[PDB]
DNA sequence: TTTT
DNA sequence: TTTT
DNA sequence: TTTT
DNA sequence: TTTT
DNA sequence: TTT
DNA sequence: TTTT
């Protein structure tokens, strides 16, 4: 039984080859960014093409499933949780969606 | 264009840190910034910049007390802007287009 | 890595207490009626009935603490399986196969 | 000023689907000119099949019954609709269907 | 126990164009026709017949017949590329009589 | 001789008032909407409520005595034709030609 | 308003040939016998046909369309009122007053 | 699945006299009512209702009520003592709204 | 069968 | 949008 | 009935 | 940075 | 900061 | 008396 829902749901393509590093305990993390290309028709019929960029993080062997599959340009589906990790010279912050499905959709 | 070309979906459910904070922008639109929890169990938290624009952010600010349990269906939009170190700093929101109050 | 998505989310209320079956190997099964109620303008409320089914240990949870009337929460996936009448015709239903549950009041 | 109905949903009914489709899309048409498209969609995962069936009105329905063929890559999203009827032992029977709001072609 | 309403369709016309055959995921036929009755103008329906009815609607009725209808007054809702609330009218049939 | 059948049995409740109108010459249109009320039991045990919803409409002193002895929550009996209008946008009518009021 | 409902609607065969008459005013008065038939499948398999017989009447150029478009056999469409006349022998037949009539062959 | 004739009867109007109810030797229950419809003439049928239709209008009808019915027409027929044939004819009742 |  |  |  |  |  |  959960006590939340944090879900976000992303279908879009990758702007660069995913990327792999370890953690100090020897877990696979991959990086990717995503666009999510949203078109629209304005009042005046223009059509607008607005992209949004995301971070996405994969663990374990679903980071090393995406590490190997996907590649730039990718057309990806991808279900994750929403979260913000800190880092650093000092102290930043970044909102990524740590995927827990993904889907490759060629 | 009736077809998508991508999909930007969020959907949370969780409670509100702190009362929602409502403004207006010069031609009278209404801004709700909102704080939303989501837990987790490990007992963990998540905090979440929630954005709802117009009559959705009226009813937000109205309805949602500090502790409110509530429902958005929304998606991720990131905004940038550059620090006094010159440094483009990027900022993320979830802008919500659904509410339930629960 | 998935193959394919299916995935249904429903926000609604239990039209009754859930029932608890038990199948053959003793898994726990409990179905659930769910009512989830959409409203527009022209006030037109049009309810959709939704046959949930938890399995296991989730199952169980949804037993024992919804009840009916309670609001709740699902994520599932949609399946559509088939059972028997008064004769042998096969019959089909589809319900939604619960993967996450959040009580909401 | 004053409006019909509040900005608060009473509810909540979404259906996401990626999958193929195993036929051809079917188009009709109302006496009053309105489309319906009605489509067959498989999902898969592991080999196990779920199928659903898929309605989308309008000009979706037309987008869909253009673009689309067996076999074809598609997501929708939509909402779970059961309609009912009945048989000749006059037995009420239901069936239920996704009633498409969006739709990608993969 | 006793009905808490009515709702009943009596028509005979003829077929617009031949029934058209669909089944659904679990094997339920779905016949739908479009019907026209002839008044002194004419008013077009569309008809809609479910299992076993639909399949013997398909079998024996073509485009031009004069067939009798018993059935009751349906309305779906859908939504238009524009987000506006959009309504379909159709007679679900209970009864079909070939003349 | 009738060329053809088209007839339409209703009883139910009205879900508004009735709303009269006159044409151009004085003569009354009155629009209305009914729920048809269905009743049956589902396997479970349930009693199950579908409710149907229809617009009917009367013309004349017909359409003149619906807007005077009906109101919302009347139930009411009517009996009418099947027709599609046109306003480019289509809806599916019951025009009365009787009614009488339970 | 109406006071009442009372409708009857009928499709089925004439029996014989409509018979005319008319009354000492000129009104045609036509009678026909007309057979609803009906059939279904008993518990046991019979396939059980039945058949129910109708006295219908209809007046003034009804009466006279169905005295000349209809024969023995026709089968025809007929929605009218219940009506039950007496008549001295005192006897009382009830019958369907035509008030529609559609020629289905 | 395909009906071969069309035997249907709509009535509203008001009962005569409460109705009579009565069971036969197995416990069935049949129910015989007086109706009375009007027209402003007023007509009189034989409604009679079976099983538990009958026992609810037995139950909730009384000699005044507005009731509505659907069913069929049937006629059975007796010998009276001249030997005549005489026909007696009945709306058997279906469904049943209590107004 | 729910809820507002 | 009604009604039990 | 699709897909890998 | 992607992609139509 | 919520729960 | 009809009709399949």
């Amino acid at each position: 039984m959960a006590r939340g829902v944090n879900k976000v749901i992303l279908i879009g393509n990758l702007g660069d080859d995913p990327e792999l590093r370890y953690t100090g305990s020897g877990t696979a993390v991959c990086n990717m960014s995503l666009a999510t290309n949203e078109t629209y028709t304005d009042s005046d019929g223009n059509e607008v093409q607005n992209t949004e960029w995301h971070d996405v993080v994969a663990w374990g062997r679903l980071g090393e499933i995406c590490n190997e599959y996907l590649d730039k340009g990718s057309q990806v589906y991808f279900e994750g949780k929403l979260q913000t990790r800190s880092w650093e010279n000092n102290t930043r912050y970044s909102t990524e969606v740590k995927a827990q499905e993904m889907m490759f959709l060629d």
